[PDB]
DNA sequence: GCGGCTGTCACCTGCTCATCGTGTTGTTCCCA
DNA sequence: TGGGAACAACACGATGACCTAAGAGGTGACAGCCGC
């Protein structure tokens, strides 16, 4: 399996496939229910319907093998060759393959110069076209042929000459012998009209005649190759005329003539020529054209391929038709189009047959030609061939693509076995690493371990006795099912997979009930909650498979996020309000026993039992030898002669007895903490223990969180009642002055002296007020010891503004047409909302409901976008030598020039490696290559230093892909990345988590468009696929003067550099809102009007490193602007992808093609090839691609079939014969295969 | 020869069932 | 096995002559065809 090719199917190879050929449109006889013979679903041609057996059933005994037989022609053999066997059909008339014409136009051909409507009238039998023309003949014959044309003139003009002369002598004879009679009064000018009729009649009808043979001589004259007669009755007058010159035709058999005759050399050469010296749009035209005629020049594949004479037959196990209950059949829409194309292929041959008119063949050849169309793509072209129902059938193309096709529903995704699934619900007794399942889901997974088990335990003779009991449910099996199931990891999972911690691996311990038992706090990693969720479940059976599963995948292992490098399995909601209620302080708590002093914590909790002490009281208490004291408390240690041994000795705290029972929780060689564990702390405590200490004490230590807290949380007192929810005495008088200030605005819009949108925006302003004061006067209220209090400021569930809805006030909301309401709701919950009050309030909810479940598919288009770019960058190299890095801001924000830690640093230059030592003080502060933690921020922000070099992947210099020093740590498992690291679907999981959450899109229309630039994720696709921003403004290109020229009918900014360049102009609009003066200097980089930049521009006037940083910039403002944290790799990585090609141009030196988005790395090598020779090299212009663009670009036809457009690129692979290596993820999933990543490399391999 | 605009190609998404137009031939049944 | 009758095949070609309803996507990217 070192490659796979695809390029044209020959009629040679298609009858090369075949072993009979399909001659009826006949599937199987209705009454007996057998294959006919020579049609779709046949047994001589295809292999045998039944297992050893024959037609006839002279063989149908099974002990023959592999002969054939001698009366019905059926080979026995098995009936799965019914699977592979091919056929083919023999067409009468040649039809084109409606891919490779009529289709997308990079592909339409073009081998042929002609226009879509041009082959629309040849192909399909509606204008002839000339396939060879005798010039060197004609022009030879043009004296006797011109002096021919000439002779019938002038006997044309002779007759009608002599017929003049009879004219005359009628017009004489009739006029004389009338007016002799003198029947009427106007006899003679009766007759003088007639006569004048007559010779009005044949002047214009020789006038008629002369022209068409002036018009069939001069079309002579000018009769080239490629030229359509429309005009059926012209051609009949050519080809009677000037015959045996020139050739033409109808249909497909012109343009195989062609595509036979047509040499392509000459074609290039002449391609080559013009797009050399071209000018405007035909120079593309030229090149686009030069595209095709290389792809087939420099190939063997002929292009004679693009017509077809034989069509081949799908084997008919792929489209099966069966017996439906009720004397039905349900089948393939295949076998009805073979069905069609059969049955118009047999009509043409028999009106060939009687030799039929030349309409009827025409017809019939037309109506075939349409067959094989909607055979191989039903939608192209016309309306499309509707089956049983109006819907449409399906074409081979149609099973190719799309969602539903056999790429992206077969070969990438599949349903497996041993797996189950069921409702997840919450084991709170379990460890971090262990899974409760149902009984009867453990015993369907594991059941031959159960049966082998229990044949080797005595329990069973045989294997299918096992098999009985283990159906039956006896107990023994039970026993032996709990025997089993240790030691052997089980795949947990959840539907939606937003990142690698979605399945994690469990270790399976056996349980009652119907439901999945999982641990509390691996909620966040599944967004799992208990509310009727499901989880599947998978069991890995090689030895292999169970020991990635353990190592890599064990939930114990994966605390961290990828993301962001943050701990996601800590404890959350009731655990943290419960440390939170431990490790809190004594205010409105009414202590007991506060300013005591007590030997020990078991002390302590004596007094606590006897009602004597509080959880929260300050008291001072001693700590024995081990403990260590706080690293904050440590210098204010004890006063003494003697060397007293902080570190190791007995000491004294001033501490409460629920932080002396938190500190029992960390391990003994964790510094004591005392201050409130609330949510935020709790997380840098679990950071520094995932960070410092190995990874089972870090599990040990969360499960102790973990009881600790659930205990706690128990005993708390937070209970929601009515009373709770308190609703401020401040709303009230608030709510009142700012109603009569209301009523005042509106009394003032009555009387006329305002407008309603005045009115509107007063009032807006005026409850926006009021609500913002209820909301603090309600903050202000309530306790710290209340409930809803307690759980809000633990970090536990809940936010500020919920509180104000339910307590205080709930504002302004989302009117219809996304506008505000100018009266609020001035009601909470608690005191109830009015009938319009709620009717007004539903608009919102409804519209939000909308937007989450339209955004969920948003976000997984975006995420699957991401991951085909950057999948296989993969890190292959341990170490690159390069020393280039980037410039990172390491302590800025000197606002009163006070050296600050970045607001950013975690996302930024956290977990970055250092390009070299940085020396401040002539000492190295950090050496070269060390992982850039915390530590050396407090070192380098601390001694001055403003910027840092990191090493970082848009740097890297490898041969192989990307190395694992330059990417840095991995923020999943903390230490070095791993060579082998899938980094580049991790980087798209990344960012493609938190799309569903973003939720950021304009809240009221406000009256504005335009300037309101894409929020949210329609902003992120906007800067990931390089489209221009809506809401784009001009950037300067050079340093130099700007002025405004505004005309009346067309605004515009125009700028003229100094250095004595060429001046620029930009149209505006009206509406600009200028961030420049007029007349004055702008820079190389600077913006004009207000908007957003332009990735491309930014990649043109200030270079790479200007681009990189205002796209990881620009995604990041939205990204950290929720709140939301992807460290800045995640998205280099995507940067990286997007900017790996160059658009080359003065490029005939450098031996390909101007334009071709050359690969950077291709243009490099062949320009040092060129030079090498003594030619300069091609020259250039780096180009910023998107993700789908970029993604439809790669090397391996595989990939981009499965992702997108899988019928124009099978179409570009087919003509390009461009095969396929095994080298990629996709692609070698799509062959089932062990991937290039992780384990599976060769070195592990 | 070079623009607009104007379509056309990509993506994103999901159990009932109505007749002709005549007349004849040969097999294959159904009854007895 | 006789007649009595059901389907699958066939061969011709009854003085008169035309659909049908269904049917609101949206947003990019681009290359033609038509206009200057
Ligand atoms: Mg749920
Ligand atoms: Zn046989
Ligand atoms: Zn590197």
């Amino acid at each position: 399996f070192d490659e796979l090719r695809i390029g044209l199917a020959t009629a040679d190879d298609i009858r090369q496939w075949s072993h009979g050929e399909v001659k009826k449109p006949e599937t199987i006889n209705y009454r007996t229910l057998k294959p006919e013979k020579d049609g779709l679903f046949c047994e001589k041609i295809f292999g045998p319907t039944r297992d050893w057996e024959c037609y006839c059933g002279k063989y149908k005994r099974v002990r023959f093998k592999g002969i054939i037989c001698e009366r019905c022609g059926v080979e026995v053999t098995r009936a799965k060759v019914r699977r592979e066997r091919m056929g083919h059909i023999e067409l009468a008339a040649p039809v084109t393959h409606i891919w490779y014409f009529k289709g997308v136009p990079s592909r339409l051909g073009y081998l042929l110069d002609l226009a879509p409507k041009d082959l629309e009238k040849v192909i399909y039998f509606a204008a002839y076209m000339i396939t060879f023309v005798d010039e060197e003949r004609r022009t030879r014959d043009l004296p006797s042929l011109e002096a021919h044309v000439s002779v019938e003139r002038q006997q044309i003009e002779q007759r009608r000459d002599s017929d003049l002369e009879a004219r005359a002598k009628k017009l004489e004879t009739d006029l004389a012998e009338l007016e002799a009679e003198g029947a009427k009064a106007d006899v003679r000018r009766k007759v003088r009209e007639g006569a004048e009729r007559e010779m009005k009649q044949l002047r214009d009808r020789a006038q008629r005649e002369i022209d068409r043979l002036d018009e069939v001589w001069n079309r002579f004259k000018n009769l080239k190759v490629q030229d359509l007669e429309g005009d059926e009755l012209l051609y009949r007058e050519l080809r009677d005329r000037f015959g045996t010159y020139f050739d033409g035709s109808m249909g497909a058999a012109a343009l195989q003539k062609r595509l036979e005759s047509f040499d392509l050399d000459e074609e290039a050469e002449r391609l080559r020529e013009i797009i050399r010296t071209g000018k405007g749009q035909k120079k593309t035209r030229a090149l686009k054209r030069l595209k095709v005629v290389s792809a087939f020049l420099q190939t063997s594949n002929s292009p004679k391929g693009m017509v077809l004479d034989c069509v081949p037959v799908i084997p008919p196990d792929l489209r099966p038709m069966v017996q439906l209950d009720g004397g039905r059949f349900a089948t393939s829409d295949l076998n009805d189009l073979y069905r069609r194309v059969i049955n118009r292929n047999n009509r043409l041959k028999r009106l060939l047959d009687l030799g039929a008119p030349e309409i009827i063949v025409n017809n019939e050849k037309r109506m075939l030609q349409e067959a094989v169309d909607a055979l191989f793509d039903n939608g192209r072209r016309g309306r499309p061939v509707t089956g049983p129902g109006n819907r449409p059938l399906k074409s081979l193309s149609d099973m190719l693509k799309g969602k539903q096709g056999r790429f992206r529903q077969n070969l990438l995704g599949k349903r497996v076995d041993y797996s189950a699934r069921s409702v997840i619900v919450v084991g709170p007794q379990l460890k971090l690493h262990q899974c409760g399942l149902p009984k009867a889901m453990a015993l369907e997974l594991f059941k031959p371990f159960v049966m082998k088990r229990l044949v080797d335990l005595n329990h069973a003779q045989n294997i299918k006795s096992a098999k009985r009991m283990v159906e039956r449910g006896r107990t023994v099996v039970y026993d032996v099912l709990e025997e089993v199931i240790a030691e052997h990891p089980v795949l947990l999972n959840r539907a939606p997979t937003l990142h690698r911690l979605g399945i994690q691996a469990f270790e399976p311990q056996l349980v009652e009930g119907k439901a999945i038992q999982i641990h509390p706090l691996v909620c966040t990693a599944f967004n799992a909650d208990f509310d009727g969720d499901q989880m599947a479940v998978h069991l890995p059976l090689s030895a292999e498979a169970q020991a990635e599963a353990r190592i890599l995948m064990l939930s114990s292992n994966n605390i961290l996020k990828p993301a962001d490098g943050r701990p996601v399995t800590m404890p959350t909601q009731d655990m943290v309000l419960g440390l939170f209620f431990l490790t809190t302080d004594s205010e409105g708590r009414s202590p007991k026993g506060e300013g005591r002093a007590f030997g020990s914590s078991a002390e302590a909790i004596m007094a606590f039992d006897a009602g004597d002490l509080t959880l929260q009281a300050k008291i001072d208490i001693r700590f024995p030898v081990g403990t260590i004291p706080p690293r904050g408390f440590e210098p204010p240690a004890r006063e003494e002669g003697e060397p007293e041994w902080q570190q190791g000795d007995t000491f004294t705290l001033k501490t409460t007895l629920g932080r002396a029972l938190f500190n029992e929780l960390l391990p003994e060689d964790y510094p004591f903490v005392d201050y409130e564990v609330g949510k935020k702390q709790l997380s840098e405590i679990v950071n520094d223990l995932a960070e410092r200490y190995p990874k089972v004490i870090v599990a040990a230590t969360l499960d102790n969180l973990k009881a600790a807290g659930f205990f706690w949380a128990t005993r708390s007192g937070v209970t929601v009642a009515i009373s709770d929810i308190v609703v401020p005495d401040a709303k009230k008088e608030i709510v009142k002055g700012y109603e009569g200030q209301d009523e005042k605005v509106q009394k003032q819009y009555e009387r006329g002296l305002i407008t309603k949108e005045e009115r509107t925006q007063e009032l807006i302003a005026i409850w926006t007020k009021a609500t913002n004061e209820v909301a603090e006067a309600m903050n202000d209220n309530f306790p710290k010891t209340n409930p809803v209090s307690m759980m809000v400021n633990s970090g536990a569930r809940g936010n500020m503004m919920q509180m104000r809805q339910i307590a205080g006030m709930r504002g302004l909301v989302s009117n219809a047409k996304n506008e505000t309401i100018p009266r609020p709701i001035k009601a909470s919950f608690r005191e109830g909302l009015s009938v319009l009050e709620y009717f007004i309030s539903t608009h919102g909810a409804r519209k939000g409901l909308a937007d989450t479940a339209l955004r969920t598919a948003d976000s997984g288009y975006l995420t699957r976008r991401l991951v085909d770019v950057s999948q296989d960058v993969i890190i292959r190299e341990e170490d690159c030598g390069t020393e280039r890095g980037l410039k990172l801001p390491i302590a800025t924000r000197d606002a009163d020039g006070t050296l600050r830690k970045a607001e950013d640093v975690e996302t930024s230059v956290y977990a970055r490696m250092l390009a070299e030592d940085v020396v401040i003080d002539g000492k190295v502060i950090a050496p070269a290559n060390v992982d850039l933690g915390d530590v050396l921020i407090d070192a380098l922000v601390a001694h001055g230093v403003e910027e840092v070099k990191t090493r970082s992947i848009l740097t890297c210099e490898s041969q192989v892909g990307t190395c694992a020093m330059c990417y840095g740590r991995s923020l999943a498992t903390g230490k070095l990345v791993d060579i082998g690291e899938a980094v580049g679907i991790i980087a798209a999981q990344s960012i493609g988590e938190p799309g569903t959450q973003l939720t950021m899109r304009t809240f009221h229309t406000g009256g504005v468009a335009g300037d309101d630039i894409t929020q949210g994720l329609p902003r992120v696709v906007e800067l990931f696929e390089a489209r221009t921003p809506k809401g784009v403004a001009p950037i300067s290109e050079a340093s130099g003067r700007v002025r405004i020229e505004e005309t009346e009918k067309t605004k515009k900014i125009v700028v003229t550099p100094d250095d004595g360049s060429d001046e620029t102009a930009f149209p505006i609009s009206k509406r600009a809102r200028l961030l420049v003066g007029e007349g004055d200097h702008v820079e190389v980089g600077q913006k004009l009007t207000v908007g957003a930049t332009n990735p491309h521009d930014v990649l043109r006037i200030l270079g790479q490193r200007a681009v990189q940083v205002h796209l990881v910039g620009e995604v990041q403002k939205v990204y950290n602007s929720q709140g939301v944290s992807i460290h800045d790799k995640h998205i280099e990585i995507i940067i990286r992808q997007m900017l790996r090609r160059v658009t080359i141009i003065e490029s005939g030196d450098a031996e390909l093609l101007p334009g071709e988005l050359v690969e950077r790395t291709k243009f490099e090598t062949e320009n040092r090839r060129v030079v090498q020779e003594g030619g300069h090299p091609a020259s250039g212009r780096p180009q910023l691609m998107g993700i789908t663009k970029a993604s439809l670009a790669t090397e391996s036809w595989l990939s981009a079939a499965s992702f997108q457009e899988t019928t124009r690129v099978l179409t570009d692979a087919a003509i390009n014969a461009k095969s396929d290596s095994l080298i990629g993820l996709k692609e070698n999933v799509i062959i089932g295969k062990l991937i290039p990543a992780g384990t599976g490399l060769s070195r592990y391999r």
